[PDB]
């Protein structure tokens, strides 16, 4: 999987990326000198939570192309933009690490937050690493960074074993937090990166992000290890917190630079808690929007109030039994048979608890749609398009070009387990079905 | 509904007919001077038993056209042939009444019994009505029949009231077995017949059928009323029974000529019992044929013996619970998931007791067929053709031109209640599904 | 005249129907156990009023085919749907009686009101006949209806004479409101129905229509007799009125179930008055909408005020002469030739009084539309397309994909031959033409 | 080299594969957690024997894409199917190892054996690994496998070194059977796999294959090491041998799981011997079947004996010259001109040694078939269909619906330009041609 973000002579600058899971898109940007595969502990935890994990390899690292030009944050953010634009993400989450934290800051301060819902800074570079007369809060003078560059060009491979010794704090965590095998893979990944990239990357570390900090208008998370040797916490996160007090500040005690692996349990807890708070504000306003379309089929009466409560008590996450709901939904005098099926179909997608039991029949007969051969044929044409779709807005638009009978029958195909589209797309059908019946 | 069976000048000789129900085709041939609608009590009883009732109106009577030529049993049988050939009936049952009994007798001695399974003669004309020197066992001389023709040509409408007085024995059964209203409708039917038909029909009553009797090689049923005034029992059924001793002989006590309405309860019981005996020999040979194809998917072993027993215990009609069956079918180690669905699909079609309950899931997952948009699309094209089909052999041949994945998906459409074909066509799918997996 | 609406085995389910008169389509759906001919008193009055009467026979009744399957309102509405779709009816009125009220209700609640302008319920079944614990407002328990079913299967012909005694109240109205001959004919119709239909029809009377009632968004008329014996007014219309208060409610005192014949003068008066009222409401609601678009092309000034008064005085029905109007319209200083044509085109479609005189020339010269060969060609392509459209909103949409000059030229085509298209469709062009010049 | 087999969100599921050599296609399916390159010792031996080696990397392993969905044998077989269909393999050989044996079993039991000639199971999973109450022949309960899954997500890299310790038996074979360098690379391959794949793959090990076993109708080879630590021989191959006794059973003494490298010499010898034996049996089973049909056209006499020996001397592989054969075939007294052509047609398809003869003329004149314009046209309709056919039974059935003259002319099409079609399909025409002349 590749995304063209540039061009170098006869070759094209392509970035390797992965797109897994369904839900809120979370973009994970790795740091020096690893690849996208270094998020493998965070990806798994986010996928279990129900998020959409999107990781990519930076130019000159991992499985991505290895150009010899465009190694600055204006280009790195530009590359990030192209990735976000191609996948067309809305209300996504940018999570950066080490060198990766710089790309997030430069993008938000240059391209806005039209696509961003929240941000997270793990072991940040912010606000400035270069120690000058203007900022004593730097970590080192220019003579230090220049020494690293000369060391890499000397022997890039030998530099890694010594670098990773301070990256994971092997004298404290090896065999404990991180195995010797895990260190070997991290070495292999760095060696499979661009030779010119590893020599040009350190020259981007001392970039000034001070002008970009106050441009953060989205919920932020500043996280850093206390035992970080590569990036001293006192020269980074401590002064970053002062520039952005509104950001959630979390210190992991006794954590090295590569705390993505060593202190994964610690990072994931603070990260899942941050996402659960900032995204919850957005999560509920779409659920009521679904509730809006569903209630637009219920006739005004005492039931429209009761049905709304049965939905809201489920949308929050309060425990509810399907047997009571499906039976009360069945024995309803005012509700038409068609809308009974749609409500039962929603009730099945909103409750995690199937009870490991049978299927219902009153909904199957409603979602049949008169069993017309030509109307049902237009339902399988829809199923092919819904399997290829990913977003909520994408599913609604496609299933709005089909007849009302087709949508019902298409809802029948997925309910009778003759298909398997995503949860975001599943709601896209219902909301499209309800708009047509007006 | 009409069937062209002839041609007269500028007009075409068409016969009105009806085709109801599914199962063993039973052709009901009415008598003088009523129509096919006079079987409405036998039709209802035959439809509840699970047979396929096919009734048609004879030329010059009922809703059929009213020609002035071709009023003989050689033509009447010829018309019956065209109907049987057009509808393409196999192993059908010919049931005649009054004048109608002559057509059944006349058809069998000319076209064979390739399409006939059994015959039934209610108030027959056989073997001869004309009392001559060759047969003293006649019912009347030529002078009697000639008197009837002259009576009809005098006043065909007035002839009916007097005719129906002895047809239903109104001096005995009026207000008891048959209402005056039912007689009125019977009058209306006779008055809406051909004027020339009613005058030519009696000339066919004294037709000799003695050469046609021994050509009957199928199980027959001779039934007649004892109080029959139009057709004296001693001159018809009594000597008919001697000519064909192998036929089941049943006399209804105190029954008039029109015993189709008056003694319906008596007739329906004797007719269904006769049908239940002659048709049962064929009923079981198709069930074992389904069993034959179904067993061709089960791998040879101890289960193939148990599954055969599970099929036979259901096909006979012994009470069985689906919950035990569906669970035992589910928890089977050797059976593949695909064949589990087919067995469950058969088990659902063979037991009348759904318990008014839910559907099963292990079969739904098997009949999915990998949920491919193109494979499922080939399943709905089949469903359109299966709704229009009627016979078992017809359903099998059509659904044998489609892929195995389509058949599985098509079985899924009907199982998930997204369609509703007949039991005979349902087995046609199963038998087609099992033939392709070989 | 027949319309194929289904398929049963070898036979095709066809429905007999009649199409008389020209004007606003009024579909009359009869009840049990009569035919379309039972509207013969309402039909004559509607034909005299200038409407288009369309009556059809329900499956299993009258001259229609007599199948043994599909006896439910979902099917009855489906048959109704097929009739409405096949005939391509525009702005029609659905009027039901007895069972016919159920077909109207099931259709509106399943297929919408895209083709429906108004509805009428004469002696309705709504909302529920089955008296249960959930609904005490029923008329009888299921044991009563089952007694009816058993009575029909006993002697369908004899059942009719007793049924019609309470249908028309013969012990009260015979020889007065209804003759003995009219009763005799009604019997023949019932006797000419399906034997299976009459035994299956009563099981549809106790169908729940409570879920169908609130889907009624068109002007309705609930009418019922007070002396209705078959359908008690207190168990039907009284509780129906509560479910739909917006419907005009009219009770005929001392009227039986079959009030279509006995109190014909009263019904016809109330029905014609309701249509004349309800259609006037739509006639006027399109005229004020047209006035909005027409005044949106006239430049603000004293004339934009004067033109509005001349329009309102015509739309209301105040007497006006075209000669003064058309001449005063000609000698107008501010109005462009194009907009002069639009006003003249409206004036010809809005006044019933043409005086039986000539056409005008200044508008024909105005409706040319610059005489562009490509614009005029798109106008004849349009005139063919406007004939297949039905709604006002439908007419507007088609004529919105063409240039303003083409619309003007298309208005000339309609000006020369109207019409073809209808006034409701004609205004769709005008409102679209004035909308394009913005 | 990649083959698109699926779709995940924005990315496409592609599989890395290699295609080497020419001849009988041999598909090598690797196991957990290696790649296709682990066959490098088996690949070399198969390429020397004259086979066509086709290896691919399972989704989530090796150089193939790394999705987070579709990790089950139903999907794995589907992927294998897509590979076989895209490459269009006919009479291929499926060889599986570890997880690969499951893919072979699931494919044969789901997609049939139309493309498969023989199968081989090296260190199989069959029939069941999960030890339950239903199957005591398991190796471990579910609690064991769940411990492995938790171990991978803990530290996937460290898990490998311990896994390979029992995979190759490093406490027994290190420095002996397998070098330290070879172990490092095997680690690298596993480390270059999907992080989610390695955590999801073990959950597929305890899959039930008991329903897939009896669908094996092709010659099989069950091979397993005695010192296998990962897959206990007593819980796999031993009970598998009982389920499929017809399969060749071979135990390698003191061989670990990864006996592909350690005991390469033993495996390669036994595998090449099985293929050389099993394919020889079918090649010959088509030759004797053709010989059966060919001798059925020759009249009984000395030639029918002579023709059989000339065939047998060819079927065995004894050197024979065509010039003598084609000339001796010409100068034959009993044989008709028609049958001379058919014999010459067989002789060209059976000898690898063409002798450097362009083609013969006496057969071309024989295969004309009277040169009828309508008959040659029926030969090209067949020729287009035989190219799309793959199997022997498929070619025979199609070419049995044509006249004998058409088959001859069709044989002429194949005789001048073969081919297109293949020899297995070529014999299908011949066997059909000789069968039609009877």
């Amino acid at each position: 999987p590749f995304i063209t973000v540039g061009q170098e002579n006869s070759t094209s600058i392509d970035l390797y990326y992965e797109d897994h899971g369904t839900g809120v898109p979370v973009v994970l940007i790795h740091g020096f000198p690893l690849s996208g595969h270094s998020w493998e502990r965070q990806s798994a935890a986010l996928l279990d939570a129900g998020y959409r994990v999107i990781t990519y390899d930076r130019r000159g690292f991992g499985q991505s192309s290895q150009p010899t030009t465009g190694y600055d944050y204006d280009t790195f953010a530009a590359d990030l933009n192209t990735v976000l634009e191609t996948l067309d993400l809305q209300d996504a989450v940018l999570v950066g690490f080490s060198m990766g934290t710089g790309e997030v800051a430069r993008y938000v301060s240059s391209y806005g937050t039209a696509r961003i819902a929240a941000v997270a800074f793990l072991a940040s570079l912010e606000p400035f690493l270069l120690k000058t007369d203007d900022n004593p809060d730097g970590a080192a003078p220019q003579e230090f960074f220049d020494g690293i560059v000369a060391a890499v060009k000397a022997d890039r491979y030998a530099f890694y074993t010594g670098f990773f010794n301070d990256f994971y704090n092997l004298d404290e965590n090896l065999g404990t937090r991180i195995s010797e095998e895990a260190v070997r893979n991290s070495w292999n990944t760095a060696a499979s990166g661009g030779f010119f990239a590893a020599a040009a990357a350190p020259t981007t570390w001392y970039t000034d992000f001070r002008a970009d900090i106050p441009r953060i208008d989205v919920p932020a998370l500043i996280l850093h290890g206390t035992g970080d040797r590569t990036l001293p916490i006192e020269n980074t996160a401590r002064v970053f917190h002062k520039a952005l007090p509104s950001a959630e500040y979390v210190e992991v005690e006794g954590a090295p630079h590569g705390l993505l692996w060593t202190h994964a349990e610690e990072v994931n807890t603070a990260l899942l808690a941050f996402l659960a708070k900032a995204l919850e504000a957005q999560k509920q306003k779409l659920l009521t929007e679904v509730e809006t379309y569903v209630l637009s089929i219920i006739p005004s009466g005492p039931l429209k109030a009761e049905i709304a409560q049965r939905l809201e008590d489920v949308f929050a996450g309060k425990n509810t039994d399907l047997e009571v709901l499906m039976e009360w939904l069945k024995t309803r005098p005012i509700l038409s048979p068609l809308t009974k099926g749609i409500l039962g179909f929603v009730f099945t997608l909103t409750v995690p608890s199937e009870r490991g039991l049978q299927r219902r029949r009153f909904v199957q007969n409603a979602l049949n749609g008169n069993g017309d051969p030509n109307n049902m044929d237009k339902a399988v044409k829809l199923y092919r398009k819904l399997k290829r779709e990913i977003t909520f807005h994408g599913a609604k638009e496609i299933s709005l070009s089909y007849s009302a009978g087709a949508l019902a029958s298409c809802m029948g195909l997925i309910y009778n387990r003759m298909g398997a589209v995503t949860t975001e797309v599943a709601f896209g059908l219902v909301c499209a079905t309800c708009e047509q019946i007006a």
